[PDB]
């Protein structure tokens, strides 16, 4: 599985007349525990992120002027939220303590809203001393009329 | 039973409700391995921070022990003190660190020059200089140290 | 070795005086063992991106017309890769799969690019849900004109 | 002490409290049978959403690399980057499904049609076929792939 | 570590005709416990008097009409107080019920404010009998106008 | 991984009807270690230049008149030596003492500051009888104004 696409970029490296180079890493017992703790974060982030797009969206069409899909059937409407983060403007908090693995989940949490079609500039990042600090700064990001949704992140546990 | 994870979940929850808005609230979750590596990571962060702190009281202190000002008192008993405070502003600061070892010397970097910065200091006034190794510091350091428009020099080995 | 940087610092300071530090970080047993492990890393990366430097260096040599260096005085002419990357525009392919171990490759070799005289301006970087997709991506970018390498990474083993 | 189901309560009681209104709040109970019955289900649910995730993706990296447009940075750094976007809007789809083990392979087709609305995929554009084994697949697929109209093909086999 | 300076002290009490004299002191088992008992205790109000400038100086820039610094990037806005409690005015509410331990807390808390800038005229100390009634209190405190922030200490576990 | 070369070789000799011939060398154990006492020897010369290149670079960076490169984002400098040898007059001592061990590392960092960019014009060389007059040597290497580093090699221990 992992020699045939070298022998392939080897065949496009003879053809295009280009080096072409490939190269894979091999994991003792330890980095793979810590590229799973990565994953894991990262993971969280992602979808603590997606969970208050879809709510956006949710919020976008049940307020709205026009009904969608119905059930398997009929005549049952169905409310759902789109996974499409496109005009809608996020608002996160975050603590500094434990910042070496807090940062992990705002990265993981800012790279799905771009890729679901947000663009960085309709994100506000704020820091926070620890998490007792969350409600309070979140009441007053809430406050601003340019924010759809709030994603928190504290630690503890 | 905590009486801060409990208190800070029913403020969110009471914030959300009141607002129509909504507030997703995640918290990490470590077991035994996970916990070491932070802890092991805002032990660097402190220690650098510490060590930053330690050069603004020092450079505060000489500034005000040698010029014409007269200080507070202990309670109001006449008796004067001298001591340095916590405001690293207007002062210049020049930061040496080795490459070797850079995934924690780096982290040393940043826990101090935010606590440079947080107190006060501006961020034009501080100068970053990277050496192959701690051998180098020495003549690095005399260079920055020589330059009037310099407060305070912190260097960073390998270990 | 440890000790004379110090005391060369601390004289420094005295004769200067300003506050002169110097500060040593201690290591575990388990916090020597990821640092061993991101150097190694960092090390492969820097590799990578080398011989693909050295290769296209080689290859603009050998299409162009300069007779730059003899061997020993004679009259022979020895073709040799400079490791000059100045002007020369890279392709990285990278496996989004394991991206925790993967950046490490990929910042060190655009490290390595950018120290040996080469612009961020010039480097183009694709990523890939896994390593399978790899040779489709990889082919579609080298076929472009202004790509003069390319470098993929895959996935950890093992 | 589980920090959602007593807030979600609390929510729910003070909502119907403050607008008068019925609100049955009803969870599940299960005992080390219907959760494994659950999990099973919920990971071929997922196996069949990041099946057609994967799809989408390679689909706007083809468009996006082959095509005229300055893209973005990484961080302001002037290297362009090129990734595929999770937005499956004008993109048409084919799937084909064996209907041996249909009662797990129309999980997975199900998972997979939801993903692919929910990101904006209009659901004209969906085109599903049903082969009796996994030996028909390729036949069919070759068939749906020659298509001009026709974005990216996802398969289901047995076992 | 210890013997150079008393030499160099010695040495200067030599150089400027001047009697500079150099002490330490020697600890048992049990002081060493009683001075870790005090500096924690001191450590424990420095960080609480802390948290509150940080809060203090981020309602300050979080409400105000100027943007600061981005990420680590751009295009991402980030809201952080400085540690300057220059021209604040705080408030102390100290419980009497174990002053022996209190007291100590409320030191370490008032000298943080003294050395990052704050004069002593902007301090407010209130007593109450027990930590029950610590939450009133601050309530009346809060209801000044001339208040920035509320420091509480208590006594129990 | 190595017929494969030769596999190859012959078809495209085959093509262009041209005499192209690849063949390897088999080796025994004495040969193998002396080799990489060899390479061993190259590669601590190698990393012997390197180290010099990039103090000269950073020296005069640190020295020039213009101010730039500063930290993505923020308005911080750093100043750093790029691995660029060109234009940059260097230096060697070398004592005559184990020659046929002294002169693979003079190799071993000549061809490294050529491969650099750095011209052949720019690399002087001196030997000496001993280590012993290493220092004298070097100290008038160092007095000269159009050298920028000095690299020094002593004998065998």
């Amino acid at each position: 599985n992992a020699s045939v696409v070298s022998k392939g970029l080897a065949n496009l490296s003879l053809e295009l007349r280009k080096p072409v180079t490939f190269d894979i890493i091999t994991a003792d017992t330890l980095e793979q525990a810590i590229e799973r703790a990565g994953t894991k974060h990262g993971n969280k982030g992602w979808e603590a992120a997606l969970s208050a797009i879809e709510m956006a969206n949710l919020y976008k069409s049940l307020r709205g002027t026009g009904h969608h899909h119905h059930h398997h059937g009929s005549s049952i409407e169905i409310y759902e939220g789109k996974l499409t983060a496109e005009g809608l403007r996020f608002g996160i908090v975050a603590s500094r303590f434990n910042h070496t693995l807090v940062d992990r989940l705002v990265e993981g949490a800012i790279d799905c809203i771009v890729r679901h079609g947000g663009r960085e500039e309709d994100i506000t990042l704020v820091r926070v001393p620890g998490s007792w600090e969350i409600p309070v700064a979140a009441d007053e990001l809430a406050r601003k009329e340019d924010i759809d949704a709030v994603i928190a992140f504290g630690d503890l546990i």
